[PDB]
């Protein structure tokens, strides 16, 4: 497998050439697009939506950080989460910890 | 692998370039703001937050007690623990291996 999964729950997931993509813009543009989510990933200041991924230690992290030629190398697949995935995932840390 | 990452449980995780930072007091103020926290790790006495790291011997140890020179080439991640996680680290792997 060469091609990283793009997922959002409730949507049909895609498969992209990461490194294609040269930087991060266009990646976050064109998964955008993909799903219909025009200017939310995009934007902190006013989105509640992020743009995570899984890497090679399956560690679940943010687009962006990462210099683009490491994060090419790290990213194992993407997903997209709404504000309430965002909330679901701290009441399951909250699980974990009870 | 060039930059940190900062982790919280039930959070979306981070990457920090650790050089970037003078001190330890702008590292935790950057760390503080990034998971929404200001004033948790800076001040620990009435917090009970602990800045955890682990260095190039994987070793858990407390942000703060080394040289920042020191701590800068050393650290391979960052961790938030939540009071919670903490009284959770004491709990019964001795008594397996010792059984």
């Amino acid at each position: 497998r060469t091609y990283t999964k793009v997922q959002k729950t409730g949507s049909v997931g895609r498969s992209i050439d990461v490194t294609s993509f040269k930087d991060y813009e266009e990646l976050k543009s064109a998964i955008e697009c993909m799903f219909g989510l025009e200017g939310l990933l995009t934007h902190p200041q006013s989105s509640g939506w992020k743009l995570v991924y899984v890497d090679y230690e399956s560690d679940v992290l943010l687009v962006g950080d990462d210099p683009w030629e490491e994060f090419v190398g790290c990213v194992r697949c993407i997903r997209i989460l709404s504000p309430t995935e965002v909330q679901q995932m701290s009441e399951e840390g909250m699980k974990l910890l009870n």
